[PDB]
């Protein structure tokens, strides 16, 4: 009985399925596409378009996470790891302490949002020397995904000063997860140094079968010294065609130990797949 993190992505897809609709048995939804920057500065991005494109207006996002919150699920807000993570001045602030306490100021202080999920993944300095690549049977990847960057110091600074306002160490019970791959050139310094600040992590396993997972999970676990119960793999019910599949991997427990659950990108997708998917890993 692993956990359901709904990924709900507020680009207007299939609009009749609002945000507060995400039905029980789902215990966190993550809002996605809508930039945190949105939320710090409303008047930018108008509602009802773009990543606002989900919602009639700001008031009527405020609500529907309101929604969900009373009926006690949580509700994060997800962050992407940005080249400007690798500099000085990440997200153009003056520190990544700075960057940390925005985040925190955004996200919980003013949207009363209950944590965070980085997508770790978009494109910035490689690592170098790029390491070998462990290899498909290692993994369950076959290489480095090259548009993703390295973990240097800075980028650790970050998620290093999230950790203090997000995640397991962190107080007021708000949730800090991570949506990645064993692939992505950080993935392996991330883990060693904050694997368990993570309440969640999320490998974006899309498409893949239970033998593809179990062969991340004995990496991830193994080399990462992740532990089993916060992995969760990735039901992309986006694509609509992998279904039996996920609902395989939600319904699986890896040698290794229970897993943390499933995350499904996105439950707006595709309501059916995704409680499809909800249903295997809760039942
Ligand atoms: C966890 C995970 O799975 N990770 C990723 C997945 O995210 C990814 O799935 C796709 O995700 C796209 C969203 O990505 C953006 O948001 C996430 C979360 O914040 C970011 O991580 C990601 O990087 C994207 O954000 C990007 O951020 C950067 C900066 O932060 C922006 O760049 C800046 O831009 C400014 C300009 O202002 C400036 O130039 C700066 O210099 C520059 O840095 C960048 O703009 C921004 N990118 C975006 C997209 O905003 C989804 O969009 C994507 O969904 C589309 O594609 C999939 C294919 O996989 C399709 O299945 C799906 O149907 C969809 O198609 C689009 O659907 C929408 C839904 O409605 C349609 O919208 C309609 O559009 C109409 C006009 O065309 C009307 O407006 C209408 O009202 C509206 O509803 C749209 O028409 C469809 N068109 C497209 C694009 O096909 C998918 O979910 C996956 C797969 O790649 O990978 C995982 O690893």
């Amino acid at each position: 009985n692993g956990v359901c993190i709904a990924y709900y992505i507020t680009d207007g897809r299939n609009p009749t399925f609002k945000l507060k609709d995400i039905p029980d048995k789902v215990d966190m939804v993550i809002l996605f596409g809508l930039k945190y920057w949105s939320l710090q500065d409303t008047t930018k991005l108008p509602g009802g378009t773009g990543m606002m494109g989900s919602f009639k207006s700001y008031k009527d996002l405020d609500t529907q996470i309101r929604s969900l919150q009373s009926r006690g699920i949580k509700v994060l807000q997800n962050i992407d790891d940005d080249v400007s993570w690798q500099s000085s001045k990440p997200g153009g602030f003056a520190s990544a302490a700075a960057y940390g306490d925005a985040i925190k100021s955004i996200v919980i202080d003013k949207w009363k949002l209950d944590g965070i999920s980085l997508d770790i993944e978009h494109s910035g300095a490689k690592p170098n020397p790029i390491p070998t690549f462990p290899g498909y049977a290692a993994t369950g990847y076959n290489g480095w995904y090259s548009g993703s960057m390295a973990a240097t110091p800075a980028f650790l600074n970050v998620i290093s000063e999230l950790t203090k306002y997000f995640g397991t160490t962190a107080p007021n019970n708000k949730q800090l997860q991570i949506a990645s791959g064993i692939d992505v050139y950080a993935w392996n310094k991330i883990m060693e140094n904050f694997r368990n600040n993570f309440n969640y992590i999320q490998l974006q396993s899309y498409g893949a079968n239970v033998s593809r997972t179990q062969l991340m999970m004995n990496y991830a676990t193994g080399t990462n010294k992740i532990p089993a119960s916060k992995m969760v793999f990735g039901a992309y019910a986006e694509g609509g065609t992998n279904q039996a599949n996920d609902v395989e991997v939600a319904k699986w427990t890896p040698t290794q130990g229970a897993k943390g659950g499933m995350m499904i990108y996105t439950y707006n997708s595709n309501v059916s797949y995704a409680n499809a998917v909800r249903d295997a890993v809760k039942n």
